[PDB]
């Protein structure tokens, strides 16, 4: 009849834990599709928006974890505009697409704290290179604003934490739990009942200790 598919869109900078969070989710939900912009050649014929629509063709596949920073508003605009104009190449008219923003940078977080947390995660000439690339994404960062274009096209926003780890609880593991609880409440057809907490912890351990 009618199928609902989902595209999870981060708003993040480097080192906020996007890949760790998305890998944890995909370990829990192997049927979801994790597309990593960092794995795509900057001269690939099919770019991330193309691979996203390619994935959503199968009745198999209903979730794309769109793994890219999108720190700048123009990068969110690209997603909405490109998917909107190309989806009829791939999907029939019975497929409803929903866009879920995954906000990695709390609105009250200072740029200083954002830098301290992410820079220490990433380091822990090539150092200068990593640092200046990280500074570029932060320089371009425009916080999510659903009161105006383009972020008003999101169907839903999940607000994550970004903290120093406290009480031996990794920030990204807390965020995995936040996402699961939010989806169970707001999109109950997607995940029917929550995975066991020990399974979430193991799936996060796998992602965290990925080298
Ligand atoms: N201490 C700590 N490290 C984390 C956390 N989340 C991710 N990391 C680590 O921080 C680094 C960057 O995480 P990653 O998921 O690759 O960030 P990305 O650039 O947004 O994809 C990796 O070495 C992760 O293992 C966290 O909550 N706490
Ligand atoms: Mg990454």
């Amino acid at each position: 009849s009618t199928t609902t598919k989902y595209i999870f869109v981060p708003i993040a900078t480097i080192g906020c834990g996007k890949t760790t969070v998305f890998n944890t989710l995909n370990n829990l939900f192997p049927q979801w599709t994790h597309i990593q912009n960092d794995n795509i050649s900057k001269k690939a014929k099919l770019k991330i928006c193309d691979l996203t629509l390619l994935a959503l063709e199968d009745d198999d596949q209903s979730v794309v974890l769109f793994d890219r920073n999108n720190s700048a508003s123009r990068e969110r605009r690209q997603i909405f505009t490109t998917i909107d104009q190309k989806r009829d190449e791939h999907l029939d008219d019975t497929v409803d697409l929903k866009y879920i923003a995954i906000n990695f940078i709390p609105e009250d977080l200072s740029e200083e704290e954002l830098w301290d947390i992410t820079y220490n995660r990433v380091i822990q000439l090539d150092e200068n290179l990593v640092e200046s690339v990280m500074k570029g994404f932060i320089q371009r960062y425009q916080p999510i604003n659903t009161s105006r274009s383009p972020d008003d096209q999101f169907d839903h926003v999940i607000h994550l934490k970004l903290s120093k780890d406290e009480n031996s609880l990794k920030s990204s593991l807390e965020n995995v739990r936040i996402i699961i609880d939010d989806l169970v409440q707001n999109f109950p057809d997607l995940i029917k009942e929550k995975p066991a907490d020990e399974l979430i912890n193991e799936c996060f351990q796998k992602a965290l200790d990925y080298k």
